[PDB]
């Protein structure tokens, strides 16, 4: 059975998508002084029958996700009520906004250390490892879809595609799906093939973002059209394809790992179990 929405106090808009929007909410009566804060996804004001259907399917997907580094479904609104999904409020916002504020610690004003960058990335790899065990393909992994809680805890989400802050991250063509082409493997762009291996590619790009402290867009100086043509160069494999450059905060060893994520052949990209071990262990000696 479900959760009574009467108990919700809407406080702030956190995200906005095709059919839904997310609000910060206060739950009236976890100390007696402080209220309980949650994030609540509800239908958009322009929602229709179609929106309700998509909402019901998202509930089905979310009810499956039970991992420390994936957002969890705390509850849904009572049957009588307008549809809602409730999850934890992640108090430090999305990872892109959070990291963007910081600079890399100067070995010789918020700063963040290289080992903390590894810790962030490792948590993302752990969440993705779990999704891989469920044979669940994310399709839109990026730092804008990761959320930051207390003590640099990271949870992967998939939301807020219509956030104005990230409008430039999506390639929109009338009559087509909205596509995050700068994060997409070449076979996603060319054939629409999304797999765990293309989630690994997107993880490589997400790792690049983290090591750039989210201060630059992948392929930022190239046009959307140039990014799409680059996928063509991966397909043709005449050595004219290009890659994201090594971030200044990224040691060559870690960069080589990212390059493996962007292997032309899907089967040659590393599994998330391997990525996680590298980021949690091997990366520490560099
Ligand atoms: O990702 C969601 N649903 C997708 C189906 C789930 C999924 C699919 C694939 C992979 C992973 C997850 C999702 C749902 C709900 Cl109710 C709420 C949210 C957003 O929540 C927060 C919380 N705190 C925040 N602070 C600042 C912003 C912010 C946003 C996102």
């Amino acid at each position: 059975v479900d959760f009574p929405r009467s108990r919700l106090r809407f406080k702030e808009k956190l995200g906005e998508g095709q059919f839904g929007e997310v609000h910060l909410c206060e739950v009236d009566s976890v100390r007696k002084g402080h209220p309980l804060l949650v994030a609540v996804k509800i239908l958009r004001p322009d929602a229709t029958k179609n929106a309700r259907n998509d909402f019901l399917k998202e509930v089905k997907i979310m009810s499956r996700l039970k991992d420390p580094n994936i957002i969890r479904l705390l509850g849904v609104c009572v049957q009588d009520d307008p549809l809602c999904m409730i999850t934890d409020y992640m108090e430090n916002g999305d990872l892109n906004q959070f990291l963007s504020a910081h600079q890399l610690e100067d070995k010789a004003d918020p700063t963040i250390s290289y080992p903390m960058l590894l810790h962030v990335a490792a948590q993302i790899a752990s969440g993705m490892r779990y999704l891989a065990t469920l044979n669940f393909v994310h399709r839109d992994l990026a730092t804008r879809n990761c959320l930051v809680g207390e003590n640099f805890t990271i949870k992967i989400a998939d939301f807020g595609m219509s956030r104005n802050l990230y409008a430039g991250d999506y390639y929109r063509v009338q009559g087509r799906a909205v596509l995050p082409i700068r994060w997409m493997a070449w076979e996603c762009i060319l054939m629409g093939k999304f797999t765990t291996a293309s989630d690994v590619w997107a993880f490589g790009v997400t790792l690049w973002e983290v090591l750039m402290l989210c201060r630059a867009q992948p392929f930022g100086q190239l046009t959307d059209e140039q990014v799409i043509e680059n996928a063509g160069e991966f397909f043709r494999d005449q050595g004219r394809q290009v890659y994201l450059s090594r971030p200044p905060a990224c040691p060559q060893g870690l960069y080589e790992l990212m390059l493996r994520c962007w292997s032309r052949e899907s089967e040659q990209r590393p599994p998330f179990s391997q990525l996680h071990r590298f980021l949690a262990e091997d990366a520490l000696n560099t």
